[PDB]
């Protein structure tokens, strides 16, 4: 692909994490912690799973960020509206706000309603997510396999700010403690 030129440089919110996740310094880590982080709670928390977002808004333009997923055993990567449920059990689906693929036991999904099958040859360590705001386009980047598509989300009806979207995953197994990353520009 030729996104790369629309890079934005992407920073964790602390205040909707969950309250067991660990944000590193620079805001560009985020990993499970083994207990409760000793923070306070707050409405924007996600309460039932290890997610959290972006500080960044977005309401146009186009947008291009790159995470890495290396050893990790699940997780899910996207965008969202900004006004998403936080408490609460709720499925990843357009329906409801969010434009996100995921690895779950071995194989990867995009989250469409009812969740569909991607078929990835060489398993990514770098995952490149492009936005087109007007256009209403999510895109998925195997960076690891020189760029290939992944998935797109068209169509698109965002119907609000959309903000980065994250989720290190259940670690369960003790096979999936390592962290996402922001890559640099
Ligand atoms: C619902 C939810 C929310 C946040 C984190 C998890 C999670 O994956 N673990 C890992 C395993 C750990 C344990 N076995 O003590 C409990 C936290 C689950």
């Amino acid at each position: 692909h030729h996104h790369h030129h629309h890079m934005v440089h992407i920073t964790l919110d602390r205040n909707t994490a969950n309250s067991w996740l660990i944000i590193s310094k620079d805001r560009r880590q985020v990993r499970m912690g083994d207990t409760h982080q000793n923070v306070s709670d707050n409405k924007e928390r996600f309460s039932n799973y290890p997610m959290v977002l972006g500080a960044q808004r977005f309401s146009s333009g186009k947008m291009y960020w790159e995470v890495d997923v290396t050893q990790k055993e699940a997780w899910d990567l996207g965008v969202c509206r900004d006004s998403v449920q936080r408490k609460g059990q709720f499925s990843l689906s357009p329906e409801n706000g969010f434009w996100t693929i995921w690895l779950w036991q071995d194989s990867y999904e995009a989250g469409t309603s009812p969740q569909t099958t991607l078929h990835i040859q060489v398993p990514p360590c770098q995952i490149g997510i492009f936005v087109d705001y007007e256009a209403g386009v999510v895109s998925f980047y195997n960076i690891t396999d020189h760029g290939s598509l992944i998935y797109t989300f068209s169509e698109c009806v965002f119907a609000g700010p959309l903000r980065p979207f994250f989720n290190v995953g259940f670690n369960y197994s003790g096979g999936n403690a390592a962290p996402l990353k922001l890559c640099p520009l």
